[PDB]
């Protein structure tokens, strides 16, 4: 039918029932290229990403435990490379908004009476969202207790609070992130340790906080990879996207050179942090002088800005 879309329906009995746009439009195929969709946003980490997408695809396909959440991942290796953002991706696909993903800071949870605190931060939040990504951020802070709670989700995909009423959890994803071994790995290189020593080192610290009986009711075990050069020129670009859509009001485009994106690159990204100090740098290296070469006429309505690298920063030109 012409006058009446697919989405006119789709929003009525989203509406009515609670289940998002997504979940009923995901038949109409899109599973298939799923990976394309968080590739738009998440640079690199092409094993994470097909982890998930497999995950899910079991899931749909009638071949998973169906008394379980539709997802379940630990999200290891470095921060700043991705876990957030593919996150955030996935809730935005999946579920139509990242508003839709519920984010668990566990460094709030780590003296003993947490658990009332989840059962009802958590509880309330999957009551009225049962269609949610869930992200508990670093995972291995979480008191005993809390982690005890954690297992109940992944066991039958529902959870009990303290009226005793369950809550489901069989229409979210959860991901649980954590460091351990990276900050380990950072110290043994700065450290000249032999390779063996930092991986045994790792592997210990690792059984210590998951223990094999945990890690089973997991559906995948990712680690997040450092990124490459190239990637993080990637990263560079789509970060840019904001400040670009803001200057074309004004016709204005912005020409980064290849120096110029490695200037950036280089102090925006570092092996602690990732790539998320990056924002703050691109504020102060480009957005800064940007903004004064505006206010000050040199910048105008139309006009063309190439932006180089030089000896005092970045150097900024009218063709």
């Amino acid at each position: 039918h012409m006058e009446v879309t697919e989405e006119d329906i789709a929003e009525i009995v989203s509406r009515w029932t609670g289940i998002p746009v997504s979940k009923l439009l995901e038949g109409e195929e899109k599973l298939l290229r799923l990976e394309e969709e968080l590739h738009k946003r998440v640079v690199g980490q092409d094993e994470a990403i097909r982890a998930v997408a497999d995950a899910i695809r079991r899931a749909r396909a009638g071949l998973k435990d169906p008394n379980r959440p539709i997802g379940s991942f630990l999200f290891l290796g470095p921060t700043g490379v991705g876990k957030t953002e593919l996150a955030k991706t996935l809730a935005a696909t999946l579920f139509d908004t990242e508003e839709a993903m519920i984010r668990i800071d566990m460094t709030e949870y780590m003296e003993k009476h947490a658990v009332s605190r989840l059962i009802g931060q958590l509880t309330e939040a999957v009551r009225r969202r049962p269609y949610s990504v869930i992200l508990f951020d670093e995972i291995e802070k979480a008191h005993p207790d809390v982690f005890n709670i954690l297992l109940q989700i992944l066991d039958d995909g529902r959870l009990t609070d303290s009226h005793g009423r369950t809550v489901d959890f069989r229409n979210t994803v959860i991901i649980l992130t954590s460091n351990l071994g990276s900050p380990l790995i950072l110290e043994g290189l700065q450290k000249g340790w032999p390779y063996e020593r930092i991986r045994d080192e790792v592997f210990k610290v690792l059984q210590q906080h998951f223990r094999p009986e945990f890690l089973n009711r997991l559906d995948e075990i990712v680690v997040f990879r450092p990124l490459t050069k190239e990637q993080i020129r990637q990263i560079v670009e789509i970060q840019l996207s904001y400040l670009r859509a803001r200057l074309a009001e004004k016709r204005i485009s912005l020409e980064l050179t290849e120096a110029a994106k490695d200037f950036l690159a280089e102090r925006g990204y570092d092996p602690v942090f990732g790539a998320r100090p990056l924002r703050r740098v691109i504020q102060r290296e480009l957005e800064t002088p940007l903004a004064q070469k505006i206010l000050a006429g040199e910048v105008k309505e139309g006009d063309r800005v190439q932006v180089d690298v030089g000896p005092a920063g970045l150097v900024f030109a009218v063709p």
